[PDB]
């Protein structure tokens, strides 16, 4: 036996916090997490204890160390089946990565509606507070290879997969609003442009480089989603803390055959919350698995992600009613004028068991719809319909990809389609045609119905000529990029002006940057001052006297556009850092612990080696980490207990932790000793609004740091960083 | 749109002789036929009845009679992703078919052996007389495309798939116990001289072309299995009448670790028979799926297709005691030498539920062998092992072709490998790696043993120079050949001097012919002269000098090289044409398919036209065809009641139908006024051996005819059809 | 017209420092940079300027910007062949990535011996200092993907084509003498132990697993080629400041058939240089491109990377 | 895409135009084409936006559809003129 006589090699099979145990794959984790998807994959799980080693043919393996040779010295023969079967299944392991969204990470989980929609609706998921449909959640960046970082600048992808009882329906949203083009015929050139250039395939998992910015610059219609990449959305916190959306409008369509417009829309139970730009960026070199580590831990620890599905809901005769096309993907309908109505709850509660069987090749893509939904004519949306069916011939290897058990509906499937690679079903139907007499027509046609019936197109009314041309009612660019910027924090536009101006920074051709400028100055003059500043440009008496443009039906602002004017904190499943000392007060740390664990906060206890110390009174603590093996990037706050600090006073790793988490805005508490570090920050004796300070670690110690977690970051501090060395 | 009230649609779920209900898929014509195998496939069988029409994806269809459109008369909408998903799927129907043997049919069944075999081999499948082993056999020929015609002149395979509780074993054989090549190697360079010309990509089907025997000329090694396709070997009546043979020298290795030198055969109990040349071409285009029908037919009729597993076993001490080489392929060991051991007996005894799903992907590969078998150096057989694993990953799209639900192993298969494109089998292991210590080393290596251990090879003996070089004992081409053609009838040896200048004939440049006229010279003279004399070709002096190839270590002969020599004729299975008239006499059909039916022999009733005829008692009589529809390729004698004569006397059809039954050696049967046929036919009054005739069909008249039928063909005719015009 | 007035948007085809001009393809930024490799490509290059755009069937395309539809605010047509093919060669532009060695960056260049090498080799590209060997370099790392970071810890490959006279040779070596496994019947253990873990899928471009230190504790075999690992080997400055090695014994075998057991080398003649680990991580972050832009850039500037 | 292994089937030397083919569609199994073009996608200015869209015109001009007039529901129906 290879394992360790006291079975430290196995991971309790029960909710347990990050860092506390390795993870495992899911149903080794959570066996008793189950739901209807999840039970019917069992057909296909393969285990592992006390089975034999064998060939894919069922032989059994004696030597699996060694080639067939002539001689103990002597040369491989042709006749070794057993390597060349092990190098030919290596030898052709991956497959083609997506184009775009390559990098994601995935769960199971259930949704279940709050009450019966039939009277907007006949889509059988959302017909009963009962009915609880099994889903699949892949969350994903865009630009980058499926090797590439999770914390990039990038529109983050929040696609779902419902496992309905009249067929599958995938949500392929993502984490803004809209999107940077109007026509599907473009998609190739913006992706081409974001991508890395072809030439030498340079930058991975960024648009800060040339040709971006040139399309940008070229292309005003993208300005709405480029502010968005540019803010703070652009760098979540976690996948469990940033919005969803389903990018069109859709239809609802009643039993009646009434057709009510929708847009989808997911909001995080967790809230909204995103980090900063110099943290992000130094993440994907320290941990470029961090969202991916995240979420998994998140579920492991019963810290399940949860979200709010709601409904923006738009009657057919509303269709004209505002300033702008509700079929331009590059328009948001704002919550001021059109409220989320709210649907139901999702939640992420158990990881796969095969990254590769189940995430890398789920297949999700917006056509697939139920009865109860349709489309509209936005013209982004018709053309998708035609990709994601497409792609998946060259990625998952032919036509059928509902095969491969990720995909498989949980609904009966049923048709006269035979053959293609890989087929998985024996038909045994005498007819592959219909209409057939020799089956007696089986499987059949179904009428259109309220319920369990066939799919049939709301009959929209269609008129005008076959023209390749942008409806006038598009052309229009800076009013929702407006709305926008002035929906923000002072700090929110802050991060917005930075992100700009360090992305033009890295734009090499200076005209590119002057041309990027000059369409920010339609959009608002402070916003494009403020960048021109950074770049060394100073706009033209011309471009100082462009008309803003208009307001979007009346309004100027929609605080439901900013990530935090409205507070809505949870600090469950947030993490701190425990600054270890050679003897730490114990009452110190007991206090923190408690306080901690009643909110549901984890912690990672730090010091300058591995291994374990003592505190005061005999306590052993064990050591998670050292500060350079868990950054501060990796945490939400840190708290520093008193006791021996001396030991940790000139270590620069103590020191730099601090510095860096002081920059990053993050809440500091420092106890008793533990003061002494305020220098290192240049914190004034009298204390600063975020760093938490006291004798010992309670009364309210920790009440106040748990206040400041809630607020999520030190806004206040942002003047105050520029002076620090970090 | 739908079945007849009568439920005439759909075939009884019981055996029926040919012609009597529609074929149909094997689960549901035989439901209650079952063996391990077939039943690990309910997993995936997919019924049809009672079920809805759908998408892949689970959404009932309302109207799949029509795409989307913008008005009844309009454009066809890129949004109807149900006509795309439905076109997509048609679209990508095909696989690529197999480099060779890409037409072939295929069954399930099961085999046991008659004793334990504990003292020559290990392996799982020999070892009880009572464990049944499932089976998928494959039939195929060689040269032809998958559409390309059954009743060619060319060899056929013989595969079949041992599900065995030890792993696969794949005995992958042909129906002539030598190759036309000696090395690997040069195998693209025959199947390419043998295919379709590169040019343009004639002729299909045949050698009967110049690269062909442009190869043979110049590579004498071929000559032993040319001689045995250009004789009836070449066009089998059945793949339930012709023998199988594994090819080459394999072992078996006994617990003990003692090898013994094996070749495998099939001995089919049905008997051997072949067509004959005209037959075998004119069928082609009269069915060119006569083989897969026949052998589908007999299944669903109760004929199972059985066939005896023998061996030839030789010591290991023996391996130099012939005077041919036991590793080269192109020689065969004569039974008269190495008598073949009974071993056990396969029966195939369903057909399968879809043609695509299990035989077009089924994969098969001599390297799959399992503990108790192993290799030889036979430079054939070495270069074989590589080929079958590596054509997979085009042909079945990737190294997870063992999860194809026909590939799979019933025995339990679990290993380290991951990924590759559409990846069924989901693994839960926390390891994908041995060592290990996280999964306590599982799935385990098993030490080799007596049963159920792992494998290892054999460890034979290796001394010599890493050379590119034929072995010197290789280097004799002649004497097989010879032994062979000594071995045949008059008669078979008349046909392979048919099927050479037949061959030839169609070869454009004449000193290819010459070419291969002096290699038949040094086989045997009287075959190179009856060659030569057919194609207008004299024999030089020198060649008439040749001296003969030394006999084969004594052997003047072997019968067991012939199909006719030994009798083994079984008539069961076999048909038997009734040619009707408008009043057929009553008592004699009852007395001919009372006879055939005692025997198991079939019966086809023919007409001038289809529908009914009136016998003179009444009896109605449905038309299985016309005689022009099936014509008497398709049967193996004819018989022609009393009645009506007046009514087909001078019918063109029903007298070439005789005229064409006589010309191929069929046994004919002449009632009542039907003897008037004889004037078509030439027979003389005192009658004919092989012609029956009587005044009524009575036992008489049928045990004659069934006599006639079991000796296959009236051989002794042959100097008599060369005058009928037919 | 779209580009400036100035004429700033294309760089000079001329050597320049790193940062100077915008990076370039390479035939446009190196013109009269030839060797009879680069030659023969050019039947299968293609220009742009001033060329219609077109179909892949040649048809020239008027409007660009839009899909076909039934009205300017109506459904996209099935007829839209433009948009179809357009889209669809989008829809497959991604091939598989090496199972290993995914992240690599590559050049183009060539060879030549300082001597015949005739008395232990019949190897024609050896057999003359005048025998000038076209080449394609490609260095990578080893476990990552093609969008993973270049200055992980890892061991880097260094693969060489050279187009001979008398065959393709390749030279598939790597940045340290040895392996960490001594039979390739392993080769999936140790690599699925490396890579990112199967259930998750962590981490990206590291070693520092649980899976690969366990294969290594139970392999001691693998002992040496970690003690390169875990060096300052394993974080190079630049592929221009590493060695490489053909990692095998192998023979050269002369016109009279005498076989010489031979160890590949290559030997950096910008020097040997290497990071530090905290300087490599963060560098992983900041630019997770910086050795295929490096390369490049030496390229463009005239320090082209030179091996003996 | 299965038949000839992917979107470059149109490089297959059979199926390649006489006519200039230029674009900024780019990879794909089989890839033959190395294009040096700066730019991959257009509107560009690295590239002074080459290759070009043509307006349609008597000879040589852009492909445009002919404007034919659509006016109907979105159905699922066969004309009862096909009847
Ligand atoms: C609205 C949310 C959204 C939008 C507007 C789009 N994407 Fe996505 N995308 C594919 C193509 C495609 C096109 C043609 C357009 C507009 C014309 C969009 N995208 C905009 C794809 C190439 O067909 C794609 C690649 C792999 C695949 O299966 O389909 C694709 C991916 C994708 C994902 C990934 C789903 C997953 O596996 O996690 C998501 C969330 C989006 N797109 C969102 C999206
Ligand atoms: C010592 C230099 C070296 C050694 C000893 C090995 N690798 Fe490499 N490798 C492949 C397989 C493979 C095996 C089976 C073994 C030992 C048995 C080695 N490696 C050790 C491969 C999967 O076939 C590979 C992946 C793609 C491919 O075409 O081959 C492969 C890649 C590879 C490269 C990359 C060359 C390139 O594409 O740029 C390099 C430099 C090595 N290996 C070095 C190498
Ligand atoms: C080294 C090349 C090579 C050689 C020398 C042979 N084969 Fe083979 N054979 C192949 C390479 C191959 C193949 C290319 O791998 C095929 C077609 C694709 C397939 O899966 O295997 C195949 C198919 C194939 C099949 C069809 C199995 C099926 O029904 O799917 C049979 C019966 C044989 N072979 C029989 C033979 C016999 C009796 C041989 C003489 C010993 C022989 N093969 C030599
Ligand atoms: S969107
Ligand atoms: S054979
Ligand atoms: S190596």
């Amino acid at each position: 036996s290879l394992a360790p006589e006291d079975g430290s090699h196995r991971p309790a099979a029960e909710p347990t916090p990050p860092g506390a145990q390795p993870t495992a794959p899911g149903s080794l984790k959570a066996p008793d997490t189950r739901n209807e998807k999840l039970n019917s994959l069992e057909d296909v799980r393969k285990g592992s204890e006390n089975y034999a080693l064998t060939t894919n043919q069922g032989v059994r393996i004696a030597d699996d160390q060694n080639s067939l040779r002539a001689g103990s010295r002597g040369p491989t023969l042709l006749e070794d089946f057993i390597l060349r079967e092990k190098i030919t299944h290596f030898d052709h392991e991956r497959i083609p990565e997506r184009i775009v969204h390559a990098r994601g990470s995935a769960a199971h989980g259930y949704f279940q509606p709050y009450k019966s929609l039939s009277d907007i609706t006949k889509a059988d998921f959302l017909s009963d507070p009962n009915k609880i449909t099994p889903v699949f959640v892949r969350f994903s960046t865009v630009q980058g290879g499926a090797g590439s970082a999770d914390t990039v600048r990038d529109i983050r992808g929040f696609a779902t997969k419902f496992y309905t009882e009249e067929g599958i329906f995938d949500l392929v949203g993502n984490n803004t609003p809209i999107f940077f083009i109007q026509d599907a015929h473009k998609f190739p050139d913006f992706v081409h442009a974001v991508k890395p250039e072809p030439h030498w395939a340079i930058p991975q998992g960024q648009s800060a480089h040339d040709t971006f910015w040139d399309y940008v610059s070229l292309q005003p219609e993208t300005l709405h989603n480029v502010m968005w990449a540019m803010s703070d959305r652009g760098i979540p916190r976690s996948y469990r803390t940033m919005e969803g959306f389903g990018c069109h409008t859709f239809r609802l369509i009643n039993a009646e055959g009434k057709a009510t417009f929708v847009r989808f829309h997911w909001k995080p139970l967790a809230g909204k919350a995103s980090l900063v730009w110099d943290e992000a960026q130094k993440l994907t070199g320290r941990d470029p698995d961090f969202h991916r580590r995240e979420l998994w831990e998140a579920i492991e620890a019963g810290d399940f992600p949860e979200y709010e599905l709601g409904f923006q809901l738009i009657p057919e005769e509303d269709e004209f009613k505002f300033d702008f096309d509700l079929l331009d993907p590059t328009k948001l309908i704002p919550e001021e004028l059109v409220p989320v109505q709210r649907v139901g709850k999702m939640v992420l509660n158990r990881n796969p068991d095969n990254f590769f069987a189940e995430n890398e090749q789920a297949a999700f893509h917006p056509g697939h719809i139920v009865p109860g939904l349709d489309f509209t004519n936005d013209p982004l949306l018709q053309g998708r319909l035609f990709s994601y069916t497409d792609t998946q011939i060259s990625r998952l290897g032919g036509p059928n990809f509902h095969e491969i058990p990720i995909n498989r509906p949980t609904a009966p499937y049923h048709n006269f389609q035979r053959d293609g690679m890989h087929r998985m079903g024996i038909d045994t139907n005498p007819a592959n045609y219909e209409p057939n007499s020799i089956n007696d027509n089986w499987p059949r046609e179904t009428p259109p119905g309220p319920k369990r019936g066939g799919f049939e197109s709301y009959q929209e009314r269609v008129e005008g000529n076959k023209v390749r041309e942008r409806s006038p009612s598009f052309g229009e660019y800076y009013s929702h990029p407006r709305l926008f910027w002035l929906s923000q924090t002072p700090f929110e536009q802050r991060h917005i002006v930075d992100g700009f101006s360090f992305e033009l920074s890295k734009v090499v051709r200076p005209y590119i940057r002057e041309r990027v400028v000059d369409q920010l100055a339609h959009i608002d003059l402070t916003l494009a001052q403020a960048v021109a500043k950074n770049l060394g440009i100073e706009l033209t008496d011309d471009q100082l006297n462009i008309t803003p443009p208009p307001d979007v039906n009346g309004l100027k602002k929609d605080p439901s556009l900013s990530l935090y004017a409205i507070p809505d904190g949870d600090v469950k499943g947030r993490v701190v850092a425990i600054l270890l000392n050679d003897e730490v007060r114990s009452a110190d740390l007991l206090a923190i612990l408690k306080a901690l664990k009643a909110k549901g906060v984890h912690a990672k206890l730090l010091y300058s080696r591995m291994g374990e110390v003592t505190a005061d009174d005999g306590t052993v603590l064990p050591i998670a980490a050292t500060f350079a093996g868990a950054p501060s990037l990796t945490v939400d706050a840190v708290i520093v207990p008193a006791g021996n600090i001396a030991d940790i006073a000139d270590n620069g790793d103590a020191n730099y932790y601090l510095m860096e988490a002081y920059k990053h805005l993050k809440p500091i508490a420092l106890a008793g000793d533990a003061r002494k570090f305020k220098a290192t920050i240049k914190i004034a004796d009298q204390g600063e609004e975020g760093i938490v300070e006291a004798d010992s670690a309670d009364g309210s110690f920790m009440d106040e740091l748990l206040t400041l977690m809630a607020a999520h970051r030190v806004w206040s501090r942002i003047p105050k960083i520029d002076k620090i060395p970090a």
